[PDB]
């Protein structure tokens, strides 16, 4: 007698379950569903009712066993003072202006952070989702993680340069970013999110050295996971093998990883008992192009490999067909006959 909610939480914590849940902890907005239910980007980023409507659509039509919102990695950084290009129907919002590119004078978490930007759109959409689906479906709150938030406060160019030349500034930014991150994450929990999933691409070995991850980044990610009042998941895009074992020490229940790093079996060997593994079906090379049977085959492989929560490896590409998302769920059902 698991519910979708109780199973997800049990899975992520490593407690026994009847079967692996199938859902996404990464963004679920797809153009096919934007068209069906009339909730296109960018308006689905700015209006809580359309945000709700599109999230629910990739639950109710796809069979993914959670509702995930929002669709972008800019809500918090914008509330922190970044300027955002809101993008288009298939191009996600992106940061164009950084509030503290040359120094951190005056940089703080604003006392009224939660009223700023689109924070109130996300909190309201969570409440709308909860009211519609009820207590037995889990709500995953997505956000940019503290490394990426720090990098957006100061520009990635300043962030990289300070990492070598002004580590005090690097650390001050990381500290403000972590504080803001915890505040927003807890707000999503208070609004009704069951899992907080952070996406922190700047922490990737593709952008920051593994040595820098261990020296500066790990401690902030540890502080986040410890201070946030829910089950959490850490997603770091890219070739994360050189830090996978360090990720597993950060205190997140789950780690969300891309197909790129190898098999689920291999990932489980690295992380051991320290965290669970969420993933890993390739968003750009399997889920987006299909075909359906290739998605089911790679799903099956992750399940056999011991994945804890079957999911896309990264955010779903916006042009992913609905039937390709449904092929994930079908693979899971098939595994259990
Ligand atoms: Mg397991
Ligand atoms: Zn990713």
């Amino acid at each position: 007698e698991f519910t979708l909610k109780t199973r997800l939480l049990a899975a992520l914590k490593g407690e026994p379950v009847d079967k692996v849940p199938v859902c996404s902890v990464t963004q679920t907005g797809i153009v096919e569903l934007m068209d069906v239910v009339g909730a296109p980007w960018p308006e689905a980023h700015t209006n809580p009712e359309l945000m709700a409507k599109l999230a629910l659509a990739n639950h109710e039509l796809s069979g993914l066993e959670a509702v995930r919102l929002p669709y972008c990695l800019t809500v918090l950084v914008e509330a922190m003072g970044c300027e955002i290009n809101m993008g288009t129907k298939n191009r996600q919002p992106s940061v164009t202006g950084h509030p503290y590119p040359k120094d951190l004078e005056g940089a703080a978490v604003p006392a009224d952070l939660l009223q700023r930007g689109r924070i109130p759109v996300v909190l309201e959409a969570i409440k709308i989702i909860r009211e519609k689906v009820g207590p037995d479906v889990p709500i995953v709150g997505g956000m940019e993680g503290p490394v990426t938030v720090a990098s957006d406060l100061v520009s990635v160019k300043s962030f990289m340069k300070w990492s070598i030349k002004k580590t005090d500034l690097l650390e001050q930014a990381l500290d403000i970013a972590t504080e803001a991150s915890i505040i927003y994450a807890n707000a999503m929990v208070e609004a009704g999110a069951d899992v907080i999933a952070i996406a922190d691409p700047v922490a990737s070995p593709d952008l920051m050295s593994p040595d820098s991850f261990r020296q500066f980044l790990k401690s902030r990610l540890q502080k986040f996971a410890s201070s946030v009042n829910s089950v959490t998941v850490l997603h770091i895009c890219g070739n994360v093998n050189p830090i996978l074992s360090d990720m597993a020490d950060c205190g997140f229940e789950g780690l969300s990883v891309e197909e790129k790093i190898g098999s689920a079996k291999k990932g489980k060997e690295v992380i051991g008992t320290r965290a669970r593994l969420v993933g890993n079906v390739s968003s750009p090379f399997t889920l987006l192009p299909g075909p359906v049977d290739k998605i089911k085959a790679e799903a099956k492989e992750a399940l056999e490999g011991g994945i804890d929560v079957l999911a896309p490896g990264c955010g779903i590409a916006p042009m992913t067909p609905l039937e390709n998302v449904k092929a994930l769920v079908a693979a899971r059902d098939e595994f259990y006959a």
